[PDB]
């Protein structure tokens, strides 16, 4: 007893703009200031480094313009955080240090809305295990509602990549490189999947 469950929404930066939804459980015990948060994040992300040279001095940013290709990227991030809340702060704001584990689903690539380049779509993917650290600030606003601030940093371990090309006839090709297969180093320099991620969000938590 008693056990305080809230749902928390936040918006802001996670390697790109996006948001998160989470459930928090706190006051898990009479004595304890332990807290647990499970959360999911969606954010935009950049998929290929514009400054990477494929030539020649010619960069992916350069050929992107030439062929009018559309780049897109995203991260979906499942996270678990253990939070601790210091007693006799003594501040008007609650600050909880937290550490946790993450699982990220990265994906992006480009489409060929035309002209040139047969015509099609190319997509790359990586699922990574991450670790991270941060602080969560909460301020009581109204009944059952607090303002929440969150700053943290996550690190992700390099994982395999999976490429899918699709032609106009609809034919599909698939492949994957691992650490450490042949062209992995190169793929990894070019593909903008997570490594270090700054997390900076504002949001609100509703109790019950
Ligand atoms: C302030 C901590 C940063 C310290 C690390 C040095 C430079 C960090 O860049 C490393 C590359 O990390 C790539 C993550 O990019 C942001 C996430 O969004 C794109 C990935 O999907
Ligand atoms: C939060 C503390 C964790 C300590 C991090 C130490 C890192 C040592 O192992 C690094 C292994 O990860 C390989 C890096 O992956 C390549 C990233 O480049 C991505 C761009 O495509
Ligand atoms: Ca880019």
């Amino acid at each position: 007893h008693a056990a305080k469950f809230s749902v928390e929404a936040g918006a802001g930066f996670y390697g790109g703009f996006g948001g998160q939804l989470a459930v928090v459980a706190e006051d898990l015990a009479p004595g304890l200031p332990l807290g647990v948060r499970l959360g999911v994040g969606f954010a935009t992300s950049d998929a290929l480094d514009d400054g990477y040279d494929l030539g020649g001095g010619t960069t992916w940013g350069d050929v992107k313009e030439a062929g009018k290709f559309s780049e897109w990227g995203q991260n979906v991030t499942l996270s678990l955080d253990v939070l601790y809340k210091p007693s006799g702060l003594g501040l008007p704001v609650e600050v909880a240090p937290y550490f946790g584990v993450r699982y990220n689903f990265f994906s992006g690539g480009y489409t060929d809305p035309e002209d040139n380049l047969t015509i099609k779509a190319q997509t790359i993917s990586s699922n990574q295990l991450g670790l991270g650290l941060g602080v969560r600030a909460a301020y009581p606003l109204m009944p059952n509602l607090s303002l929440v601030g969150d700053l943290g940093v996550d690190y992700y371990f390099q994982a395999c990549f999976t490429r899918v090309e699709e032609d106009d006839s609809g034919n599909k090709s698939q492949s994957s490189v691992c650490p450490g297969d042949s062209g992995y180093e190169d793929v990894n320099k070019f593909v903008t999947q997570p490594e270090w991620v700054l997390k900076l969000r504002l949001g609100a938590a509703y109790r019950f």
